């Protein structure tokens, strides 16, 4: 049961590492896409201002 | 150790679910900011075009 509970922790932790690494990749990509959106929008606003 | 391993199962699994929720929020924000980046770039393209 300790192996099952610890394995549930270890496997859910690996699950977590993959989806936390995914959250990190999605977070970095969303920040990049958000900064690029802010800039593409700021370019659009700058182009609208122009 | 089993109680702590079950608490770790809960924390690594709750972690995995909080991270899955965060990864989903960051994935949706990634997907929302890339779709809206493509739109913000098309607005920049339209803003530059107009």
């Amino acid at each position: 049961k300790l192996e099952e509970a610890e394995k549930a922790a270890d496997e859910s932790e690996r699950g977590m590492k993959v989806i936390e690494s995914r959250a990190q990749k999605d977070e970095e990509k969303m920040e990049i896409q958000e900064i690029q959106l802010k800039e593409a929008k700021h370019i659009a606003e700058d182009a609208d201002r122009k």
